[PDB]
């Protein structure tokens, strides 16, 4: 929609000019290149014209032109950025670096003749002298350490496991000893009904009692081990380390052998059915497969660089009171020593001119960046290849996990 879109049917030259001040350090960045909105492709080179850069280049990527995003024709009536052209738009951001300082940025994005120009003023405040930013301790990339689907699958499986363990604990404590529980399970099929709760295997899995004192603290009902195991798996899956991966693998192998044991008991030596038990066995198997996939990825991702995702979603909503849009998103910068530096982006865009702009339904941009160097360039510089495509809106269920309403929850 809109006339402005007709301006992006071919290759458009790009100029970017940034003046910045971070903790009093002043600097200038100049960038040139070209953009292809039909492919959602940006090809740019930036040089610091004032000597060395005081902040890491990856922290400047989001500041240094979303009108080159590829909008599928279905989503074309949701493209605010092209509809504001050629008069363009003002883009303002606040970027909070966790446990560190803040960027405030204001930019005008507009056409000057043939060139799309992005003119930026940036101020950084309250940055630590030995933090990850002024310390230059961020990796030179914008990658995603673990694939996004594995992260969401892991959190979902662990959350369900914690809830099922809590429910099993509740049933053990407040239901399993009543005689009406027996009477009603003998005549009704319920998810709460199982013969293992009030059984030898309900505490410590049947073993590890009489291997320990059998009244010890280490011999707990199985739901306690469940809560502990799933919470531990979640909290350590947050971390991406070889150590963490080994520990998760070992615990998952223990969980699968324990599930085989208790399932053998369930089918043969305590003939019944326990829906809660079978569900947790399926969850343990899934976590096992996810931990194995994480180790395989850790070892073979270098080969599989050629097909890594590495996309970051920027969530856009309409802002009718200002005739513009707002957006939020989080960038996780990887730190050399293995930790992560979080950057919370808050963004608003308002049109510069007076013309019909498109106010969108909620959606997101999926953005992939490749950062490199020019070996001919002696100045402090960054080469940037960007791929940006809009998503989040379809009619069909087969790609429902792509919808904005589900993606927003996992960021």
């Amino acid at each position: 929609m809109s006339k402005g879109e007709e301006l992006f049917t071919g290759v458009v030259p790009i100029l970017v000019e940034l003046d910045g001040d971070v903790n009093g350090h002043k600097f200038s960045v100049r960038g040139e290149g070209e953009g292809d909105a039909t492919n959602g492709k940006l090809t740019l080179k930036f040089i610091c014209t004032t000597g060395k850069l005081p902040v890491p280049w990856p922290t400047l990527v989001t500041t240094l032109v979303q009108c080159f995003s590829r909008y599928p024709d279905h989503m074309k009536r949701h493209d605010f950025f092209k509809s504001a052209m050629p008069e363009g738009y003002v883009q303002e951001r606040t970027i909070s670096f966790k446990d560190d300082g803040t960027y405030k940025t204001r930019a005008e994005v507009k056409f000057e003749g043939d060139t799309l120009v992005n003119r930026i003023e940036l101020k950084g405040i309250d940055f630590k002298e030995d933090g990850n930013i002024l310390g230059h301790k961020l990796e030179y990339n914008l990658r995603v350490s673990t694939p996004r689907w594995e992260r969401i699958a892991r959190v979902l499986v662990c959350l369900l496991g914690i809830l099922l363990s809590l429910y099993a604990f509740h049933v053990e404590r407040e239901h399993a000893r009543d005689p009406s529980y027996k009477a009603l399970c003998d005549v009704s099929s319920s998810i709460s009904c199982s013969k293992v709760f009030g059984s030898r295997w309900g505490r410590g899995f049947g073993l590890l009692g009489s291997i320990f004192g059998n009244d010890s603290a280490l011999n707990q009902p199985n739901s306690v081990y469940g809560i502990v195991f799933y919470a531990f798996q979640l909290l350590l899956g947050m971390t991406v380390s070889a150590m963490a991966a080994l520990i998760l693998m070992t615990t998952s192998i223990m969980s699968v052998v324990g599930s085989l044991y208790l399932g053998y008991i369930l089918y043969f030596v305590l003939k019944d059915l326990c829906v809660i038990c079978v569900t947790t066995y399926a969850l343990n198997f899934i976590l096992f497969v996810l931990n194995y996939k994480r180790l395989v990825y850790l070892n073979e991702a270098w080969k599989q660089k050629l097909k890594q995702d590495n996309s970051h979603n920027v969530y856009i909503t309409a802002d009718k009171q200002k005739n513009g849009i707002k957006a939020n998103f989080k960038i996780r910068h990887n730190v050399e020593d293995g930790s992560v530096q979080l950057a919370d982006h808050y963004q608003q865009n308002t049109p510069i001119g007076d013309g019909p702009v498109l106010l969108p339904d909620n959606h997101y941009l999926s953005t992939q960046s490749v950062l490199s160097k020019d070996p001919n360039e002696k100045r402090d510089h960054m080469v940037l290849l960007e791929f940006v495509t809009a998503a989040g809106i379809t009619h069909g269920m087969d790609e429902l996990y792509k919808s904005n309403s589900l993606e927003v929850l996992f960021q």
